[PDB]
């Protein structure tokens, strides 16, 4: 069990070493397009770039680059796009990708302001009558409604291709109480939120991959997807002991660098998967426990 390992690592106080072992072992692929001079203003952080092999290309001829990667989890059979928080000049690009990738959901795990700085552009409308137009990408975006909970909010956004007037519904799941380089308040409130996302059908394979972002698209995003894929893997096999969390994280790191940015987010991952396993292994009733613990109203 992951849970014996957890107890071992906790007793020997060795989360930092375990985590460094992963960083050291992590994949190192080229990000030549990210680092082209022309794409300087499309990257939020100098030290966070998509690998060339997994980057999402916009379907445009001017410049197809966005700081986004496709994480394709083969055994689990789930894919995610992970991306940074859109820049003031890449919000058109962001929605271009959502449209082109046919995603149903966007999971946002940061706030616009954190630690007294701006971590992400206001890339979606905050009220119904004030839609956003992205002229560069010829997209309209409209807030259709929102459901504000204590520590997260779900919004229905309408995206219109202004070229064709085709419309799509996007669900936005905005976790608002997950600090940068921090962890969720509890496994229960994390899992409640993850399970909201799943319930919505935004992860389901009849849609494009979900878009996941934090500020860099790696620390909180990586933790969210690691928990999700590990639970999915345990769910298809019904064998918790067969899931090696560290190994699943190295597999995800083949597709984007830097996933899970701190040893405590890794520790937290374990807790989330160990708790989530109760539900996956057929105690349906813990879901509603999670919901009560999380104090969402
Ligand atoms: O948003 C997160 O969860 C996360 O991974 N953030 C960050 C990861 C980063 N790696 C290197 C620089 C850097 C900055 C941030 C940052 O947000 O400043």
């Amino acid at each position: 069990e992951m849970e014996k390992e957890f107890e071992q690592i906790d007793k020997s106080g060795s989360w930092a070493a375990i985590y460094q072992d992963i960083r050291h072992e992590a994949s190192d692929f080229p990000c030549r397009v990210a680092k082209l001079p022309k794409n300087k203003n499309r990257n939020r952080y100098r030290d966070v770039s998509p690998f060339d092999h997994s980057r999402i290309k916009l379907h445009q001829e001017d410049n197809d680059y966005i700081n986004a990667s496709l994480i394709k989890m083969e055994e689990a059979q789930r894919s995610y796009i992970l991306t940074q928080g859109p820049l003031p000049n890449t919000c058109g690009h962001f929605w271009e990708m959502v449209w082109e990738q046919k995603s149903r959901g966007v999971v946002m795990l940061n706030r616009v302001m954190e630690k007294g700085s701006l971590k992400c552009a206001q890339y979606w409308p905050q009220k119904e009558e004030k839609e956003m137009i992205f002229e560069d990408t010829n997209l309209k975006l409209t807030l259709i409604s929102e459901d504000i909970k204590t520590y997260y909010t779900v919004r229905q956004l309408e995206l219109e291709n202004l070229t064709t007037q085709e419309t799509r519904e996007i669900l936005h799941f905005h976790y608002t109480t997950w600090p940068d380089f921090g962890v969720p308040e509890s496994p229960a409130s994390f899992l409640n939120f993850l399970f909201k996302v799943r319930e919505s059908g935004s992860l389901s394979p009849e849609h494009g991959p979900v878009v996941v972002h934090c500020s860099a698209g790696i620390g909180r995003s990586g933790t969210f997807c690691l928990a999700d894929t590990c639970l999915l893997l345990m769910d298809k096999r019904k064998d918790p002991s067969s899931v090696d969390i560290k190994k699943v994280l190295l597999d995800m790191r083949k597709f984007r660098m830097g996933l899970i940015q701190t040893a405590d987010q890794l520790r937290f991952s374990y807790l989330a998967v160990i708790e989530g396993a109760k539900f996956i292994m057929g105690d349906s009733s813990v879901q509603d426990q999670w919901k009560e613990l999380s104090h969402e109203d």
